[PDB]
């Protein structure tokens, strides 16, 4: 079960990289009315980083 | 292992919020040929909500 | 705990489908300077597929 929990964390980490690439792609396409979307992307990005670092530890 | 499973669920929840923000961003940029993409986004969004609520319970 | 690990894997699988739909949506909007973004999307997509198949097994 330990090995499976490590697998799932590595999957979540790799999905977060993919998510960050899609956020970056959307910002390149939008580049102004997006301030609240940027606030929420930033807050949830920081939130997920904290949870991943907690899980890694 | 219980604490780790809670960590991973909170990470998946925070990633789902980020995913929903990226879907919303893409819909704002597209705003017509997207009907099947919308069907699939809706079905998988409902699917993930059901799995998160199951996991929370 | 086994049932919970299966729940979380199914959630990660459903999120990967959603992620792939958002990548596809972004590529339709961009359709040229995106070569490195495509390389990284491909590498992380392959990485996550390997981790999901490992977890399923």
């Amino acid at each position: 079960i330990v090995q499976q929990q490590n697998n799932l964390l590595r999957a979540i980490e790799a999905q977060q990289h993919l998510l960050q690439l899609t956020v970056w792609g959307i910002k390149q396409l939008q580049a102004g009315g997006w301030m609240e979307w940027d606030r929420e992307i930033n807050n949830y990005t920081s939130l997920i980083h904290s949870l991943i670092e907690e899980s890694q530890n």
